[PDB]
């Protein structure tokens, strides 16, 4: 696949596959500048800014070179370095940074972080779900350094509640449950999942999925995974001090086409 070049220089398209445009909000915000670099050219994008996501291939991370960049008295600033991976599906997507570089005034230090970006899509009316039954969605939950995540939702429509399950990731902390939770309204009336995770039967953390799609076909969000690393002192005192960890979610029901199996 070499459209991924053609999704920073390339238009809008109507005829390119499933969800063809994702704004930029979370991923960089306020003045900021958020610079995508991959393959040919590059793009430079400000906060509401469109993504050409319908040039990316569904259910599957593309990832180029992010340069998150501000302007002070006329002239650009580098705040953070790294890599910004997007997972596209048909009524939803999202964005994912990994910091690799960061300040520290005029140098550049090395520092690995990643955080969850911006969550986009066709949001599903709560007013506008079904009646009964249960639905089967399947993905990916991709996390730092690994995008191999297996994600598995369902959701009831009769009693308005989903739960889930996280597998096949690297780190076998990540393997989390997704607890049961209520379908609830937003602000905006849409219809979101808000719950805990647990792992062997104990609350690790929380996660909170959107409901994508005119017939609620997908499901999108993040999990946020309760762990602990160290912190090395400025005299080599370690520290096990606490952390979050990122998930990026996204799972679809099975489809079933007009023409193709």
């Amino acid at each position: 696949g070499a459209g991924l070049a053609d999704a920073l220089t390339a238009p809008l398209d109507h005829k390119d596959k499933s969800l063809q445009s994702l704004t930029l909000d979370q991923s960089v915000r306020k003045n900021e500048k958020l610079k995508l670099a991959a393959q040919g050219a590059e793009k430079t994008y400000g906060n509401g800014d469109s993504l050409n996501t319908g040039k990316l291939k569904n259910d599957k991370v593309s990832r180029f070179d992010f340069i998150r960049q501000i302007e002070v008295d006329g002239q650009l600033i580098t705040l953070e370095s790294g890599e910004f991976q997007v997972y596209k599906q048909s009524h939803s997507a999202l964005t994912a940074l990994q910091t690799e570089q960061v300040q520290d005034s005029g140098k550049m230090v090395a520092k690995r972080q990643f955080r969850i970006g911006d969550i986009a899509g066709e949001h599903t009316s709560f007013d506008k779900l079904p009646e009964g039954g249960r639905a089967t969605y399947r993905g990916t939950a991709f996390g730092s350094d690994d995008a191999s995540g297996k994600l598995t939702y369902t959701i009831d429509f009769a009693a308005k509640q989903g739960h889930g399950k996280i597998e096949h990731l690297k780190s076998p902390e990540l393997n989390v449950d997704l607890a049961a939770s209520d379908i609830k309204p937003d602000k905006k009336r849409h219809a979101v999942i808000s719950g805990s995770v647990l792992y062997n039967q104990a609350e690790k953390g929380s996660y909170s999925l959107g409901i994508f799609g005119g017939q609620a076909q997908e499901v999108a969000g993040s999990a946020e995974v309760e762990t602990a690393y160290y912190t090395k002192d400025t005299n080599n005192n370690l520290t096990l001090v606490p952390g979050i960890r990122h998930i990026g979610l996204a799972a679809k029901q099975l489809e079933h086409h007009h023409h193709h199996h």
